């Protein structure tokens, strides 16, 4: 029996610093996933409309439920609008079909996924003929004021952002009749892009930051051997040695001395359970000062081409 740290949120809801991730937990996989991850005492779950998967996720909070193994009130689940639906009748039919696809009747926290808004219709990802992304009508500006309508129906407690840069939250924070502050910016951060500066800007607003990616997404498709890997990094798993305890749990302590909520995705039960036990140990001021040095500036996740639409948000410095 675990239970993650609490971070309060600018609202005061508690959000546990450790939750899961699904992006790419398949079908007929993070069911099982889920449910495991609840009984061992996840109570943060993250989702999106994107990953396709939703349903799944929906059965086993269902089931959880209906089985008393854990209070609908007890978890916390965030989901994210996908930027082919910022028009406002596409935010409120996006939305819809996550809660119904959840089967909730609330959902926790409801994130802008992306910071661009991209071409409505069928294709999720829509591009021109030579494989540019096309850009949409309206902005992450516009999709905000239609998901404040969503707090104010008692559908969603608190919203927040993904993939933003200062300069967009400040475009945000500073727009004209703001009804909600974003709670969290939830981007990618580990030991090879340590998001200093971002992360000190969120805090000094007020606003969380949650953590993607915190094992460098080993199973992304676009890896390549090559590419900086984490998980396999000696000086990682030597302070792990120190401590008796894995490569992958020093590497979601990281987030947890920093304040920052960390999402490590599995559907393998053992890994589930693996990744919740880290708050039996304490990573060294001088381990801390270590892991933050080996900031590379590296994304494993940069594969939107995008950067010719306004708003591309890893162009700036942070
Ligand atoms: N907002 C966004 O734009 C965005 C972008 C990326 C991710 N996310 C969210 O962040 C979550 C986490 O990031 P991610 O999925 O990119 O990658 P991640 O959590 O960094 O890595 C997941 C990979 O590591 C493996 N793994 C899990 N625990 C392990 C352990 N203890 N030891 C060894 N290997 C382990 C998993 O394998 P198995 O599953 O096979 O065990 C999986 O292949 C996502 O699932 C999603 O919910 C959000």
């Amino acid at each position: 029996s675990h239970m993650a740290t609490f971070v309060e949120l600018s609202t005061k809801a508690k959000m546990p610093i450790v939750g899961l991730g699904t992006w790419k937990s398949p079908l007929g996989k993070v069911k099982e996933a889920v449910k495991v991850a609840i009984d061992a005492g996840y109570r943060h779950i993250d989702c999106a409309y994107v990953y396709q998967n939703e349903h799944e996720v929906g059965e086993a909070i269902q089931e959880k439920i209906q089985e008393k193994a854990v209070k609908r009130e007890d978890l916390f689940i965030v989901s994210k609008l996908w930027p082919t639906f910022f028009e406002r009748p596409l935010v409120r039919k996006a939305f819809e079909k996550t809660l119904k696809d959840l089967k909730l009747s609330y959902l926790d926290v409801y994130l802008i996924h992306w910071p661009q808004g991209f071409k409505s219709g069928d294709d999720l990802f829509p591009k021109d003929d030579k494989g540019n992304a096309i850009g949409g009508k309206a902005t992450f500006l516009d999709a905000w004021e239609a998901m404040e309508e969503l707090v104010d129906e008692g559908l969603v407690k608190a919203l927040g952002v993904s993939n933003f840069s200062h300069f967009q939250i400040e475009k945000l924070l500073n727009k004209p009749g703001l009804k909600y502050k974003p709670v969290t910016n939830q981007v990618e951060c580990h030991p090879y892009l340590t998001q200093e500066k971002l992360i000190q800007y969120c805090h000094s607003k007020g606003i969380t930051v949650t953590a993607y990616s915190p094992l460098g997404s080993p199973d992304r498709p676009w890896a390549k051997p090559e590419d900086p890997s984490l998980l396999e990094d000696p000086k990682i798993k030597e302070i792990a040695a120190k401590h008796k305890k894995t490569a992958a749990q020093v590497l979601i302590r990281f987030h947890i001395q920093r304040n920052v909520i960390v999402i490590p995705k599995s559907v393998t039960p053992a890994r589930i359970v693996e990744n919740i036990q880290v708050f039996d140990f304490k990573l060294s001021d001088e381990e801390m000062a270590t892991i933050l040095s080996f900031n590379r500036n590296w994304r494993a996740c940069n594969v939107l081409q995008s950067s010719h639409l306004e708003d591309y948000p890893f162009d700036a410095e942070y």
